[PDB]
């Protein structure tokens, strides 16, 4: 059989807040974390805005000397990781440290550090490159640094599945636990790609909204006026825990992780198939994994990136999977407020999906002023919607056509 | 319940050849793939050699029009994946495409690509960034591009765990099959970090051999005169397959994958503990995973990087895990010849471990002229050793204290 897996801790940095309760407050209020990027000259760029983390103090987590060694994406991951473990009340002992592992990932990793060490390399040559460049930039260093700080000796790994990283990190962490390889895992993702190379990289593929005049209105999933996604920074971390382990130590359980679906589109490098056939298979796989009928699903945290083709594919995939229940369920994109945290997107959207269970409210899809053709579902336009939510889905569809779905259920 | 997993296909680019057999003949003949580097000018660098892939012809695999858009690491990953799938005899169909996934990883990913696009950003501005920069550079696109070309709609992901990437990738792809999430996975990794930032970054940390006047003698695992690892490029992919599915289609089976271990050292960001404590935990998890008596292990393919601390820690780990039987088994580092393919190390070395079982020979550790204090095991100095091998183990250890062990045995 299979052990059940519960959420006992959550941590986050978002464009909405420096922790979960502040971010969730922004979500339910419909606030935007999008704004022109500061302390960066973007004159020559077609996009000049996104979701920055505002006022982050790494010295709440790290000495200034240890933070200097580490790319912002790693700092963000450690901050969410540290928040999550503390949120869980968990006490690490010699008796259980071998049973606690980490799977924190990144889409893109250390661009900002890579850009700054390039400056030195090109200007002054190879000897001005930092000694800490490699371990300070590689994606498995949130997992590494976290495991070293807390004495975690369980499964230590990192995923990098572009915009699906957060969803895949959590899902596969839940497997580790379910199949008895670990009793506890810290899982999710972090991202800081708002450098030249990120805005330029995504800018060159014309993947980004270029609505520089109204940055708060740029991210407008399923609206007829959307012109691409909004690039955002942050981290999410959940503490995943075997149910009996959680009950024994008297843990507060937010919710149960019942289902994880993966699939591949095998279609295109950056664009989904128009009918969302891959997101449909992935959701069906997640619901089968959870032993649930599609009818039982109440709330979907959509990928909902605000790209023409991505938004429309997700409607086709929901209508396909859910048939006559697809109007009954509520589906929103919190990217309408946060923008697209890429590899952290699924970590923070898992947390929003768990909080929708706790608080019995669908987050809004803000900026959905004029739904596009066939976007006739309950997309929770403009304002939060209190309702019954027993089961909640979080979807992530990324480059390479890599799909992930998480199923959360109320736990009592 | 838990299914058995066998190797039906393998593929490789190494510094010793453009496939498996050509690389293997070099391994058995104690040939070095290490040479001064020619694809760029390294006079400002403290280390000017490595294991390059020689005469790689991407137009054996890909149209030049697609090849141009992709980092060499992805080209290398696809070349090894394509070989492995062809070598498997597997035929992809509507009936089985949902059950065939891919997990091809990398340590650092498209560093060359990110460097070149950085140069363009700094010298010429953001409008000279390739539209292919992102999908052409991010680590999950070996998994992405493979799935698209072959139509693999199974689990689609990528691991980034530094120098452990290949072992973890192979090990967790086996767990996918073991637990029924897939019947087939293509798993391994690819690295091409031989650019300014690579040799520069590893140079800045003083990790690399600087034996520039004798590059073939630089990588000398467990030799008293070792002075850092040698940086090498390439790819390894295997087709992992449920046993009954392999039997059902008359698949040739190289060997069985009976054991996977992970652990975290939780010691240091880049230094292994001198006692090999995390390594020992990892190998013990793997042998317990395979239900084996440690005395059944005949051959260990060591991580064996040719760093002072790494090499001694491995001896300590092996002595501690294997006690007196540590003196009966054969251990070698093929890094003595290939150098360190970082994220791809685990993938090529897993294939060497399988060929050690097929051909009943321990590959040599070349350059082991003066074994260091305490390095008194059978490390197969200088020359291949024909011997009985039923059980073969492949170890990797990475930055972040991340450990991986794979256990293989003959299948009849
Ligand atoms: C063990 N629970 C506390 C976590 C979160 O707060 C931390 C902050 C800094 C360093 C370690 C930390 O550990």
């Amino acid at each position: 059989s299979r052990r059940r897996v519960v959420i006992t801790g959550m941590g986050m940095l978002s464009p909405l807040g420096l922790d979960v309760p502040s971010s969730w407050e922004g979500i339910l209020a419909g606030r935007s974390g999008i704004a022109p990027i500061e302390h960066m000259d973007l004159s020559a760029y077609s996009t000049r805005f996104g979701g920055s983390v505002k006022g982050f103090n790494v010295e709440e987590y790290l000495s200034a000397k240890e933070a200097r060694k580490l790319d912002l994406f790693i700092q963000y991951g450690l901050a969410a990781s540290f928040q999550a473990v503390r949120d869980s009340g968990l006490e690490v002992t010699d008796a259980n440290r071998e049973r606690i592992g980490v799977s924190m990932g990144s889409g893109i990793g250390g661009l900002t550090n890579i850009e700054n060490n390039c400056r030195s390399l090109f200007e002054q040559g190879p000897r001005r490159i930092s000694p800490f460049f490699v371990p300070g930039s590689i994606i498995n260093m949130v997992s590494g640094f976290l495991s070293i700080h807390l004495g975690l000796q369980g499964p230590n790994y990192a995923l990098t599945t572009a915009q699906t990283t957060g969803t895949h990190s959590i899902g596969m962490a839940a497997r580790n636990i379910a199949y008895g390889e670990a009793d506890v895992m810290v899982a999710g993702g972090s991202e800081m790609a708002a450098c030249g190379l990120g805005l330029g990289g995504f800018g060159a593929a014309r993947a980004l909204s270029t609505r520089n005049d109204e940055p708060t209105r740029a991210s407008r999933p399923w609206d007829r006026d959307r012109d691409g996604f909004v690039l955002s920074d942050g981290s999410g971390a959940l503490v995943l825990e075997e149910l009996e382990h959680a009950r024994a130590r008297g843990a507060r359980i937010y919710a149960e992780l019942v289902g994880f679906g993966m699939s591949g589109d095998a279609f295109h490098m950056t664009a989904p198939p128009e009918d969302g056939a891959g997101a449909a298979r992935c959701m069906k796989n997640a619901l089968r994994d959870a032993g649930l009928d599609p009818r039982q699903v109440d709330y979907i945290n959509a990928h909902g990136t605000s790209t023409p083709a991505g938004d429309i594919a997700e409607i086709a995939a929901v209508k396909s999977v859910f048939g006559e229940h697809a109007h009954a369920l509520s589906m929103s994109s919190t990217k309408s407020m946060t923008g697209h945290l890429l590899g952290a997107a699924g970590a923070v959207e898992a947390i929003f999906s768990v909080l929708a269970l706790r608080d019995q409210v669908a987050p809004p899809t803000i900026n959905l002023d004029n739904p596009d053709e066939g976007c006739d579902l309950d997309l929770v336009a403009h304002e939060a919607k209190p309702r019954k939510i027993d089961v909640a889905l979080s979807n992530s569809f990324g480059f390479g056509g890599t799909n992930g779905t998480l199923v959360f259920r109320r736990f009592a």
